């Protein structure tokens, strides 16, 4: 299930985790302040750590392609949470006028 940036904001205000699945270099260049970084490759190897588990988990990437194409992996990695993919990724978040942190 996709979630709009504004709807994601409301879930994050209720404790939902926003997980950036990009690499550290991409995150360091520009990221969402509320996000926790966990690159997809790391999640595929060692799973979601306990500190990033919650009743609601929202994954995001750059523009919605990496979440869309790895939907099955992500659904397992965060199970049994209620899981969302941020619509159009950080690009969508920016287009909605929500804050990012730029290096």
């Amino acid at each position: 299930t996709t979630i709009s940036p504004h709807d994601a904001q409301e879930l994050i205000a209720r404790g939902a985790k926003l997980i950036d699945i990009r690499d550290a270099d991409e995150y360091l260049r520009e990221h969402i302040p509320e996000a926790d970084l966990a690159p997809l490759s790391v999640l595929e190897q060692s799973g979601l750590p306990a500190k990033l588990r919650h009743e609601q988990i929202i994954f995001h990437c750059q523009a919605g392609k990496r979440t869309s194409n790895n939907a099955d992996k992500l659904a397992a990695i965060a199970a049994p949470a209620e899981i969302f993919l941020l619509e159009d990724g950080i690009d969508g978040w920016k287009k909605a006028g929500l804050p990012v942190a730029v290096n």
